């Protein structure tokens, strides 16, 4: 479609800017994983992790999986 | 942990971010989509979605199904 292009255009621009702010996050996350390690105790706060999720649920469901995918980028490379 | 304080912060700054762009994303797709549909023929462009898809597995595994879910996002509310 010739009237797409546009809007193919700013798909692109998103994605780029999207994918700088998960590897951003996935930066801060590990360093807190890092932290948390370093002084035993929960890997995880969990009441933060669920609130977390219920915020990207106002996405829909697909916005729970999100969280939780977001979560998972914030592992330790393994 | 009172050390993790600010890096909670910028997680939370970060995710508001990150939702905007998504939500924006969802919209600017859905117009897509329902261009596509007005058009008949293919629902998906399937060579540049992959490609899309390819381009977040710079991210790794979890990556790919970011893009996933940014794809499923994208479709008329159901």
């Amino acid at each position: 479609l010739p009237e797409i292009v546009t809007l193919r255009e700013e798909i692109d621009r998103l994605d780029a800017e999207i994918l700088a702010l998960v590897k951003r996050r996935a930066e801060v996350s590990q360093a807190i994983g890092k932290a948390r390690m370093a002084s035993g105790g929960p890997r995880l706060d969990h009441s933060r992790e669920m609130k977390i999720i219920e915020r990207y649920s106002e996405l829909g469901p697909v916005g729970k999986d999100l969280a939780i995918l977001l979560l998972r980028l914030g592992r330790g490379p393994d």
